[PDB]
């Protein structure tokens, strides 16, 4: 039951925020609807969910067109998958957020392809904080340079950081890795304008990420099933 699962997930978010002295409103729930049908999204919308994350461009754009066509207003779509240059125009024309900026050329393409009448595309720079197997994300040492370049792109808005840590079962390591991101986020936030988003945490490490300072958790399985 999607409605029931949304309520249950929001309950555990709220508790984890309150337990570590944070307001529940500090945490945005991003419902990851990738691989799920539009009808499952429509259920979530009827249950009050408004922010959806998609991993594949054409799948996401098709859904966005579907709900725009029903005149369903007020949604926020986040592209959270790796972005190839040949699909950037579709992202730039349809999505509200992109979490996976890890090279300047893809950001400049998105900026150039973003219609001027739209709001600037909110972007996060993706950090490979702990996954030796992943091709995605930059090293932290590259952050200052990339953030500076991205920040001048007028049709993008740099909002913060994202990371997909390597899978980790120990709470202690989940926390310390998320803290590495939170420290980097805080340092960016002191010099850059409108840094307010740390996209960090999924179903299995949600509590450590929230304790560490995440502002946005990306939940799929716990809402829609795997
Ligand atoms: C970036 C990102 N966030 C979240 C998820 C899903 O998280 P979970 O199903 O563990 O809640 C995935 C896709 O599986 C993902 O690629």
């Amino acid at each position: 039951d999607i409605a029931h699962n949304l309520a249950q997930v929001r309950d555990k978010i709220s508790a984890a925020a309150t337990r570590c002295g944070r307001s529940p409103e500090e945490i945005t729930l991003l419902a990851v609807s990738a691989t799920k049908p539009a009808s499952a999204i429509a259920e979530a919308i009827d249950a009050g969910q408004r922010q959806f994350g998609e991993n594949y461009v054409q799948e996401g754009v098709d859904k966005i067109r579907h709900f725009q066509e029903l005149g369903v207003t007020g949604l926020e779509w986040h592209f959270i998958g790796p972005l190839q240059s040949n699909k950037s125009r579709l992202v730039a024309e349809h999505f509200d957020w992109c979490h996976t900026i890890d090279r300047l050329r893809i950001a400049t393409r998105l900026n150039d392809q973003r219609p001027a009448e739209l709001p600037p595309l909110n972007v996060l720079i993706q950090i490979n904080i702990s996954d030796e197997n992943s091709k995605s994300g930059i090293q932290l040492a590259e952050l200052d340079e990339l953030a500076a370049a991205v920040a001048e792109l007028p049709r993008l808005r740099l909002r913060g950081l994202m990371a997909i840590p390597a899978p980790e079962s120990e709470y202690v390591r989940q926390f310390e890795v998320a803290r590495q991101m939170a420290v980097a986020f805080a340092g960016l936030k002191t010099r850059y304008p409108h840094i307010d988003t740390l996209s960090l945490g999924m179903s299995d490490d949600m509590e450590a990420a929230i304790a560490a300072g995440s502002t946005m958790v990306r939940i799929g399985t716990a809402i829609f099933g795997a």
